[PDB]
């Protein structure tokens, strides 16, 4: 059972997972009961689904298991604070997929698979690491005592797996940035109709980049500590762009790690802060995640002063 410390903090959008790993899933059940039921899932078949997850996750600096659980906490607080808004299954699904939305992750970009020309990406051309992920979710359920949607009808679970692959996919950033555009357009129309299914897909889709990006959502020392783990991947396949005989953008570039703070600057700008503005925009109780980002973007150009 919980410490009485984080039954309390695990409330806050802010809220981080700590560095003992034993206690992620003991974390992410009481997540799951609180928002699901306890009636939901049955108790060892979860946890079994749980370690065979955590264990098919890679050691890498960042896109590792901790990841998976802060992503899922971030969906979790998201859903404590719009209560109402979605379906049991929806909440089920949504805690579900973003456990399970970085599986196998081998700490390189669609991009460099692509000029890498790995096997996946002849198997998926678009959304390449974010279809094998969903792959991986399925090949889990799939063993047997680890299908933890057993009680559900054959129509339940193909809706639920579908909710499941829509939202990994969502992951992949590159759709992101079409996504939220068609979301704003929809705001600012008065057009969006959270029971339009297409329209409710996009909602989701960006609560799914929102709990990816949650890092810039931290208390500052959180945020800080967290980009030496995601730049560590990326001046890691920047060298191996070098390898290959291409020349990496500067973000994967170790020889460009002075102009970070910049990076960031640039990554708040045109990601961050237009992603939590339209979260805010569509689920008001999500607003603490934008003032969290806002405050960030205030100390990277206090670093660059
Ligand atoms: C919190 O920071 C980031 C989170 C991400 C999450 N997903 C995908 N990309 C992400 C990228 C992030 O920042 C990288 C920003 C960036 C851009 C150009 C750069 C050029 C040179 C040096 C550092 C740079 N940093
Ligand atoms: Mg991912
Ligand atoms: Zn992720």
């Amino acid at each position: 059972n919980l410490p009485a410390r984080i039954c309390r903090d695990i409330e806050l959008f802010h809220f981080d997972i700590g560095p003992f790993e034993n206690m992620w899933p003991g974390i992410f059940v009481y997540m799951i009961h609180r928002s699901c039921g306890t009636s939901c899932f049955e108790l060892e078949k979860l946890c079994r689904f749980i370690m065979s997850v955590k264990k098919n996750y890679r050691r890498v600096p960042y896109h590792n298991w901790k990841h998976a659980v802060t992503v899922a906490h971030c969906m979790y607080a998201i859903l404590q604070n719009n209560n109402g808004l979605f379906t049991d299954l929806e909440r089920k699904g949504l805690l579900i997929a973003c456990l399970c939305h970085d599986l196998d992750h081998r700490g390189f970009s669609n991009s460099y698979l692509q000029k890498f020309d790995h096997p996946l990406a002849a198997l998926y051309s678009t959304s390449t690491m974010e279809q094998h992920h969903f792959s991986q979710t399925v090949s889990i359920l799939q063993l047997e005592g680890h299908n933890i949607f057993s009680t559900l009808s054959s129509s339940e679970y193909e809706q639920v797996l579908e909710i499941i692959r829509k939202a990994i996919i969502a992951t992949d950033l590159a759709l992101y940035f079409g996504n939220r555009k068609q979301l704003e357009e929809m705001y600012q129309t008065g057009s969006l109709n959270l029971h339009n299914q297409s329209h409710r897909d996009r909602v989701i889709g960006l609560m799914m980049t929102a709990c990816d990006l949650c890092s810039v959502t931290k208390l500052w020392p959180v945020t800080k500590l967290t980009a030496n783990d995601i730049y560590a991947e990326f001046w890691a396949e920047g060298d191996e762009m070098k390898k290959l005989g291409i020349q990496p953008i500067p973000m994967m570039d170790r020889d460009k790690r002075d102009e970070v703070p910049q990076g960031q600057l640039g990554f708040y700008n045109a990601v961050a802060i237009p992603c939590y503005t339209t979260l805010t925009q569509i689920l008001p109780p999500t607003e603490p995640l934008l003032k969290a980002c806002r405050d960030n973007l205030n100390q990277w150009e206090k670093v660059i002063r």
